[PDB]
């Protein structure tokens, strides 16, 4: 499977990406960055510390935009670490090296890819601004694109709270849902990250040592198991888990056509309607499965 | 003045390019094309057509993007007409010939100008969708570019296509919404749907949009008369005084305000722009040396 | 027990000084403003809407400096929406009415009321800016003050990122620590809200309607709820709430010597050590009887 | 010219009070006073000296604060002496009498000068505590004073009480941010300790330091005894220079360099002007008209 993925990255987007590429069928082809919460040129050396840590780099990374489409980014108390990424010290870890950054747009070069690479999946673990901009550039191109597999949204399970990609972006969001097909994307959503909700403390898998992904997956960790109690709503990871492993990873899931509120005081939330031509929104995942693949990816290689 | 054009070459759009193109003091280095009076595909022809009825095709013509940001477009046949220029015959100025477009799209286009034109300026004559998708790709390059002159919007809260928003700004408030927050409102310049009606001309009175005799006269004339009708007699020049402006620098205004516009995003407002008085904000023109304006019109007119 | 408040009033200030109105026993003397979560005229429209939402305007109004003391903007500008009371609709709230400012300074009035009124307490809520000057203009009228309760820095382990009142005013949070008597002082830290938060998705004292008050508290913090994963952080409002319920609010306290790191990579932290003669830095509460006040001051 | 004066009135700051005192055409509309060469308590007492020498004690006088903003008092050789104006008899020279204080802080007296005054210009020779913290409180009211003269720092990085810095601005260096960050540095005049070491007199080739005669020439030659003594007879008129330029103008000043200063708030070099060119920044006179210096120096103790 070649995949794209498109990122701002903070503490579960690393994990995202190192279920991506701990599993050998996975080529990725490229990793855009998008800003937002986290600051585009933090998110480019999360990325990048995420690479160093794992053993292959030959990933190019492209930075996309600086902000939402329109939407103010709505600035952020990042309790969990400034860099956006737990706070973790480079020394500890030897990534403490220039940061790899291609010179093309991220909507570019997704646009490039969509165009020159047969089979492409997108994973997005962001605001869509870059995907949106790209569909406005090249709808030609990203709809060559095979399949699209997005955290976000929060339908129906009540709608908890708490919802942030398509809420930091709505526009793009939209973009993204009225040009891309629906029945070609597959939604990991906040209800579901809610639904497949754990306590960390009962567990051990992300407070394991004994080699430098296992240490990764612990400090980047640690800020978000102290503040919350252990509780862990696996979003990101989820999104991988779906994306990498497919219908392995699901257990239930509903046909629902989606789309953003624009507009008053439901501004940034989304409305879901039942469509078998629309999004497969991701109800119920394989957790013995996922809790697996995450001490799997800190294996000894 | 090295200029930069964005259009939705409709039949003002294409007598303000003529306008640029007759002052000798100005650089046109390159039209962006975007849909809005019609569709991108007419408008890029409509931009062909009148740099082939002037008579200096060296200049590159860039497609933009397909469609506003989020919103649906919003073609206005019966106003533009047909093809967004009167449905003229082409036949009557000798444009039955290939129409030239650049390869490269016109964000990336007008993204690598902003880079490697120094003291670029840009016209913005249609809706703001190419280039807010320049400012949210590369905020960093459209900076470097040295004055925004924008036709658009209404202060009075008068729009034509709805009794709040004036065309282009509604047509893609969102865009419109991401230039004037992104672009340094203090180096912008608005000539609004106010100022078009304000200094608005009876065609019955002025007949500087009805002459013959040469190639340019026939095609202002022919352009405009659908236009005209559709107004009843009554001439809007909301492009020309757009470029009238950029071109013509100070003697161009006769009263300008200093303010600090925002789009209505949502409600039957959407697309109105709101004012409030701010040194720092657009100079939004309120009166044009209509004299001037009409004089220029002519001499480009002109057989000489 | 007579208060000053001083605020930059953004959502959680708001549900703070609400904390304070709701309990009888407690005279709110006069309320001072500053920049930080927003501007410092937005900062005084969101507190004659704290206060007419209440219903008892009977308060002073004081405007503050409009900046810290050396650096240059605020470390997190804009934080809690555009207005800094999450951008809320005064046609809902009925206060789209004239606001009601004092005419002197927010220090000379501080300065005065330190003066003339036995056993005044004051409740700090934002950048320690309009306090310093004050200190620094006549410190023999701020020491008369009987107790500091203040709101910021972190203190630990893991602490944890984003303290904004001691990092937007670190020198004035100097001026403080240094001339204030720290065993005068007890602290609400920025470490205190942040293990102490709860979520939306297992709480609801946040979501509630039935009165305009709850409405007030819904609509202010439903942005913060949104854009956070759910996450109430609730600084201030732990800040007031161990104000003016004193130790029965506090379960554990540690007495810690508090500085401001004003040079360096670590300009804006806190240095803390054991010493009894320093402030007051609590490190649990009693987070039941905190979400029923919540609740309480919600009641029809 | 309309003038106030913050002052931590030692020795050179009385000539330069004094300075002011002997121009017709100036109004001095107040003296504010803040801890510096000697206690604020000192300086009160020392502008109230020096105003009953000249024999105008019509102007107000303000107490300003008592400490820097953040920074202790710090080590004060007291090279002005222990009263802070050469250890003078106030016996010698008839000022055994009341002194004169208002009720007012300093701060807020500025700030109403400031909001009531037309044209008013601000002399400052002393750590700017007084003036940040006006300018803290009402920059709506400070930003309406038409020009700041300043005696502070060393674009040299020269000081005197640090070899990085001057006392002025070593004293309370954020004070010294505040205004420079705050009010306009291209409305800003600079005498700096650049300035005072170079316009240096030897005081045994010059006798304008010691005259009698009247009682002015008494207090000048008295007072800079001290000062004179720790120097090799050296003569750094820091205060004078400042008053110098801020009342006789363009020809006071023979070059000055726009510069914009900004201040080392931190590390073992403390209290320090960082000088880049910028033709918004401060006007730092390089050069005084000597000539003229000394000639008004004899002319405001003439009988
Ligand atoms: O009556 C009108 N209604 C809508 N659009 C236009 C236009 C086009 N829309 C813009 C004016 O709102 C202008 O760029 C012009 O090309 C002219 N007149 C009208
Ligand atoms: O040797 C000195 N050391 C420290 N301060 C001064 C001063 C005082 N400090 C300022 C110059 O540094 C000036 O205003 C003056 O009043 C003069 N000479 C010295
Ligand atoms: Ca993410
Ligand atoms: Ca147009
Ligand atoms: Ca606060
Ligand atoms: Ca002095």
């Amino acid at each position: 499977m070649k995949l794209w993925i498109d990122t701002d990255c903070g503490i579960d987007d690393a994990t995202a990406i190192l279920i991506c590429l701990a599993n050998p069928s996975i080529e990725i082809v490229g990793i855009s960055c998008i800003g937002g919460n986290a600051s585009l040129q933090n998110v480019i050396r999360n990325v990048n510390r995420t690479l160093k840590v794992w053993g292959k780099t030959d990933i190019p990374i492209f930075g996309g935009c600086q902000a939402p489409l329109v939407q103010p980014k709505m600035e952020i108390p990042h309790i969990h670490g400034g860099d956006g990424l737990g706070d973790i010290n480079d020394n500890d870890f030897g990534t403490n090296t220039p940061n790899k950054l291609e010179k093309e747009h991220a909507v570019n070069a997704l646009i490039h890819a969509a165009n020159t690479i047969e089979d492409l999946n997108i994973l997005c673990l962001a605001p869509l601004t870059n995907i949106a901009i790209a569909l406005s550039m090249a709808p030609e191109a990203i709809l060559k694109i095979k399949h699209f597999y997005i955290m976000g949204g929060a339908e129906n399970g009540i709608t908890p709270y708490g919802e942030f990609n398509w809420r930091a972006d709505p526009e793009a969001a939209q973009i993204v849902l009225q040009t891309y097909p629906q029945y070609q994307t597959t939604i990991a959503s906040w209800t579901l990250a809610v639904f497949n909700s754990f306590n960390a403390n009962d567990y051990d898998f992300f407070n394991l040592d004994g080699n430098l992904v296992r240490r990764f997956i612990r400090e980047t960790w640690k800020p978000i198991i102290a503040f919350d109690g252990g509780r862990i709503c696996p979003a990101d990871p989820l999104a991988a888990f779906i994306a990498v492993y497919g219908d392995r990873a699901i257990k239930r899931a509903e046909r629902l056509h989606l789309s953003m509120v624009l507009e008053g005081e439901k501004l940034g939330m989304s409305l879901a309607e039942p469509d078998e031509k629309g999004c497969l929104v991701v109800k119920e995942c394989d957790a013995e499965l996922f809790v697996k693949i995450l001490r799997e990816l800190q294996d000894h290689q």
